[PDB]
């Protein structure tokens, strides 16, 4: 039994193909775990830290105790750190994925000004896909509470230059309903280095084609081709957002990004 059994994959696997689950990056999180008490069902697939020693952007402090599971769901939690900062949960995959691949979570974002995201990043930190990035609280602006960011980045490193698409379709609106108010399925078909498709609740909402992938050639013509790491996290992005208050961070009814499951598939021959 897995939590998603019976729910179709919304993308087409191709002529004479079928979708096959990638076991080592899929999980129903149907076990109890925490710092000092992590079973093989978790540790064989996930680590409660970033892909390297960085502690995160702005007023973020990535911290292992803030990722845990409750018998049915993954909790990505925030806590007060004092002096204007937070402690922040994060998990990353121990195994990589690569196109062609369909990847999807079922999740409910926090009622906080903090970012909550499901994304990929390569070891060299040059290629990033943002399957979803949400900001749940009305205190950050109702405009943001009511929209889901769907994006990707290409970077030059050392020295640093960032590219992401900036079109209005990168922020998806659901009739005014805040994203904090329910669980949704957030999915992406990374079909090839120049093609991304985004799906919410099984419905295709956005396609990214070649001209929007890397128009400045930060990647030297490869597109989004490299094998990469999966990340699920929360962040206090004070480089551009208002800081979370310490009281908001202490409120255990508002400070958890809940993930019921993650599933990943690849197309294979029948
Ligand atoms: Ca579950
Ligand atoms: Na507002």
């Amino acid at each position: 039994a897995q939590d998603w059994n019976g729910i179709p994959v919304p993308a087409n696997p191709g002529n004479g193909m079928t979708w096959q689950l990638q076991d080592n990056v899929s999980d129903s999180f149907n076990y109890t775990s925490s710092e000092g008490n992590r079973p093989t069902a978790f540790t064989s697939k996930w680590k409660p830290s970033y892909i390297n020693g960085w502690t995160g952007p702005g007023s973020t402090i990535f911290n292992a105790p803030q990722a845990w599971t409750n018998g049915s769901q993954l909790a990505i939690q925030a806590q007060p750190a004092g002096n204007g900062k937070s402690y922040n949960g994060i998990i990353t995959s121990k195994n990589k994925i690569q196109y062609p691949v369909y990847m999807e979570i079922k999740a409910k974002i926090m009622d906080q000004v903090l970012a909550n995201a499901f994304w990929t990043l390569t070891d060299d930190e040059t290629q990033e896909i943002d399957i979803m990035e949400g900001y749940g609280s009305d205190r950050g602006g109702t405009w943001f509470a009511q929209r889901m960011h769907l994006s990707h980045h290409t970077f030059i490193r050392n020295p640093f230059t960032d590219y992401q698409p900036m079109g209005d379709a990168t922020w998806y609106y659901n009739g005014g309903t805040p994203w904090r108010s329910a669980y949704h399925r957030y999915g992406c078909y990374w079909k090839d280095p120049f093609t991304l498709e985004y799906y919410i609740d099984g419905v295709k909402v956005r396609t990214v084609t070649r001209a929007e992938i890397d128009p400045n050639n930060h990647l030297g013509g490869t597109g989004l081709n490299q094998a990469t790491n999966i990340i699920i996290d929360c962040e206090n992005q004070t480089d551009w957002r208002p800081a979370a208050t310490q009281e908001e961070l202490a409120d255990d009814s508002k400070n958890i990004f809940w993930v019921d499951w993650i599933r990943v598939y690849k197309p294979v021959a029948v």
